[PDB]
DNA sequence: TATAACTTCGTATAG
DNA sequence: CATATGCTATACGAAGTTAT
DNA sequence: TATAACTTCGTATAG
DNA sequence: CATATGCTATACGAAGTTAT
DNA sequence: TATAACTTCGTATAG
DNA sequence: CATATGCTATACGAAGTTAT
DNA sequence: TATAACTTCGTATAG
DNA sequence: CATATGCTATACGAAGTTAT
């Protein structure tokens, strides 16, 4: 109990340890539990596997995600994992529901969504209808989806860049030195490479923005409605307004979302990385530059980003027809 | 002591957390465990490493293929894990003699096998001799065919598909929704699209059968004697029947099976998937992309269907020939 | 004590789990290191750290090789680990004389000795020197070292394959299934495949053998005195007969090998593995080709065959040349 | 507290288990942390974990590399080790802290280090600026220079290098070949070959230095300022003095370095190896031969010198410029 | 019975 | 050999050494 | 006596 | 870049075997 | 005082 | 997401079932 | 009335 | 094929913020 105590307070010492996205789920999910402990007379901590199991079919009942309900248990797991004590998932009770829950969304019809492929078509079609504009957040945006779809770096890794890590190949291709990601934490880093196109969009970005004045500025900025740009080396684009460039972007070409309330009705953050690995298994390219091109170390994780790949116009279409 | 009877209760209440497949496939392996311990004079419950070893000699014995035994093991492993007991497979004993038994099976020559291929030129001549015919049994049996080659889905999945599930592409193509995903992360995608030709084959059984009368109803049913179908939406036909469509079409063409007793002399539930595989491979379609045709995540199971192909010889091959 | 011995007992009864060479280089170690023992008034087993460091000492004295060393080591670390006691390694007095012996064996040097490579401009000389013989020895030498580099399968693997482990490629290619390897030991095993010019050279072999009379002869076998060759079912042609082929052709283009007493001053078993690797890296054919040419599983691995490609016709050479 | 005694007497023995560089760095860290120990009186050993991580951050604050405060884990956790005590590392204060560390850094922008490239480019220049140098001086910096480069051994290696390990082939070209390997398994090789133009470097300091006297003296030596060269066979040229050529060579040409003292801002002992590596690139070699001609092992220690140049710049790259 | 062409075996060493 | 887990090299400023 | 041209050393960091 | 673990192969001289 | 064009935030869900 | 580890499908002969 | 054309089932094995 | 472990990311509606 005082070995709790301890375990605890360690774990929120070194708390940098841990993505801030991580925490922040913890103290959510950690909010959601002790909310419902309080209203159905159960003891939060240490939580008991049937009580566990009760707050996890409540997730179930209100309709949440395999996914979602996975999270919540996660967090839990973790929680008294760092405590030293015995995990939920540890007993039956809680470790057969979650398996039972899945199974059981499953056969009633959810699948995991995936963000709506942005494609070299896609890419092509924007450049050209957006290529000679003048505004400079028309400009800025599409630097941003050149980059998002030539490297599929995530959004947050692409907010994270700053002007001093651009370089140059000795044939003219800018460079982007990357050193952490969602996976990696280097200080070796890896260095993506922009082709000739997608380099003069970012330098069009660079010369109007003026981000080039202080090498700690980051590359992408906000533009304010008189179309001039800030750029910051303390403040990041934030991931959100990177989420509605794609957003806005969709609008322009396909119009306004439905009103369902569904996820990826239109571009999203992931879309380039998602539309990319796609392009590169129609084209061909082997596994391990695949692998590369995304930062992946297995083929299951390049499976996940290509599975939805388009079927009418796949092999087995082709094949059959002409 | 009481823990496993409390642990067994829990396995049962949420018996949910396992297919009915690997529930039958438990108790499958318990009636063959327990009768061998029974006649054995060795207790069953909790298995002791000596006794589950010479068991799984016995199997070997008997002439059941290492993955059989592999099963039977896996069984005993999860009712033992399950119960909070020791494995049979963490014993020194267990696992010397499965190091053994695999090594034996495959110096006796041993083999994997898998399904007879049913491809292209497969499909083409039996189309062509059964296209005319009048019959609804050929009538729903070629749409079948073409919808298992065209879309490589499972069996079971083909047997759920339900009329409502389809829908028309712009390019006038049948796309086909999967209602249920095998997983939570669909590999194969949320949808499959049928090409111009097994769109027509779809459309004939459907207007034949009478199934779109009524959306709820499955694409196919059994028709009976007098070539009469009857549509239903709360029964789908056997994937029993699905294998029996495989192996009566095999038998149109080739005569009665061979009578060595072996599996895979007529085509199968699998045959389709794996011509198609080959069919995509002959093309040239790279790895991924036929996996994710598919759906398979593991390259070595796609590799054991198109290894014997040409265009899958390899780099030595190549290097000699040229 | 009782336990020691039921688990030494339990390790001889499932013997056929580990291979005859892993037995025999047991025995091998064993009676060296009791004889050492009886002479120098030591116990045998357990093995005292104190003695297995004084007996690995007395190794480096007689000159014996490093990996030599490390092969009684692990032999005497194996008998313990399996008897349940603590392995001699998990003192510091034997880890640390271990890699002492092998860093002044190193500083003095000592380096690994590889096969002579065997390379396609070896192959075609041969080739083009025999292909007009019609000796039924000659035919089958040609049609052994044809496989061995074409598929660059251990003499092991090679001794081992049955006609019946042979089939075809649409295009008339030889296939050849392998179900155990040094490293693989599976019912789905791995198919080989042939050029066609190796192709050509196998069913010389076995029209002039007979081997085809019964699928269940080894593809290799003796050829006496008199040309005629003797198919069995029964017995493998010996690896040592095979490493006999690759030494004779070795002195059929080079005359007698000299007389330093050092390995590998003629072509040997794994000659062609290695020579193969070292043609494939040149081609510049990528890891992944590379690695399912040998059936590795890794780049180091790899290494470990291209690692003495020649550096007189190098790539530094070439290009201070240019 | 004895079998602690015994486990480093049992170190002091076998000595020679490691590298004096080892231990070099042993001596190294266990000064830096029982100086640290005493001023913040804790106990140095046992060292404790909350001890540990506090140092750790000493460590970080005084602004060393996330490499350096591994290798300070590193020792720490080996002198505990062969002690028989708990490492340090395997605690969760401290597994928390690496953690947090490793992250903090690269995101406050820490960037691993790279040598000076010194490429064909730099090798040529350095040879037209210095070649009607009669200096026996300069004749051996040359001819090291082109050692360096042609073959891509370490400083340490071309040190060692003796008069008798050089022979020539047919082609009239040097070959050197390798006394001491890195490793028992040689990925590097056993020789290394030089060309033409290097050769005949190789030849002039020869010729001007006396070596060639005793086939035993080390092939390069010191030269007094008197332009003497002082032959030896017990006493090598230090890989300080190698650097040392290196750096003049750098300072020639561009001049005195900056004050700011980053590392590798005149070429240094591994410059020729990236510079080489790099060539190669250009050239077309592929990576594994790259590898083998470095004695490289892991593929991302040469990625990381190639991984700016127009023919690594990746798939998206290639599919965006068609 | 004489020998080509193997096999078997042990120590040794590579993968 | 497939896997598991750190050791062993170079970098470089400074200080010591030895024949000019 | 100044100095070139090293070697030795200890800490930092890459291979 | 390194070496360890727990194997599983090949190397080769020498001596034995058997159908000509 | 609007307003475009964000940022911040907390929950939900994918990778 | 990188990593570690078993579950969930089809195969098929046989025995039942139900509307012709 | 047999009977086509299924369905259900249990063990074997591939995905 | 499959799903667990122990994370670490994105999705997005809502509501709040600041140079114009
Ligand atoms: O035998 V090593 O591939
Ligand atoms: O973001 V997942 O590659």
């Amino acid at each position: 109990s005082d070995e709790v105590r301890k375990n605890l307070m360690d774990m929120f010492r070194d708390r940098q340890a841990f993505s801030e996205h991580t925490w922040k789920m913890l103290l959510s999910v950690c909010r959601s539990w002790a909310a419902w402990c309080k209203l159905n007379n159960r003891k939060w901590f240490p939580a008991e596997p049937e009580d566990v199991r009760d707050y996890l079919l409540y997730l179930q009942a209100r309709g949440l995600a395999v996914k979602t309900i996975q999270q919540h248990l996660g967090q839990l797991n973790m929680l008294h994992r760092r405590s030293g004590l015995p995990r939920p998932s540890d007993s039956n009770a809680v470790s057969l529901v979650m398996r039972r829950i899945r199974k059981e969304n499953v056969d009633a019809g959810e699948r995991a969504k995936q963000a709506l492929a942005f494609e070299r078509t896609d890419f092509d079609q924007v450049r050209s209808l957006m290529e000679n504009s003048d505004r400079c957040q028309d400009i800025r945006n599409l630097a941003f989806l050149g980059i998002a779809y030539n490297t599929l770096l995530r959004i947050a890794e692409i907010a994270r860049i700053r002007v001093k890590d651009i370089s140059r190949t000795d044939g003219g291709r800018m460079l982007i030195h990357i050193g952490r990601t969602k996976t990696l934490v280097s200080t070796a880093g890896v260095e993506k490479a922009l082709s000739l196109g997608v380099t003069k969009l970012v330098e069009r970005w660079i010369s109007v923005s003026g981000v080039a004045d202080d090498p700690n500025n980051y590359l992408f900025c906000r533009v304010r409605k008189n179309g001039v740009a800030a750029p910051s080396a303390t403040s990041q684009l934030s991931t959100r307004a990177l989420e509605g460039i794609f957003e806005a972007t969709h609008r322009l070409i396909y119009g306004a979302k439905d009103d369902s309330g569904q996820r990826y009705l239109a571009w999203s953050g992931h879309s380039a990385r998602v539309g990319a690995a796609r392009d590169m298994a129609r084209a061909g390219v082997s596994i391990p530059e695949i692998m590369q091109a995304g930062g992946w170390t297995n083929v299951n994780i390049v499976m996940n980003y290509i599975r939805n790949l388009d079927s009418e116009t796949g092999a087995m279409v082709r094949l059959l027809e002409d």
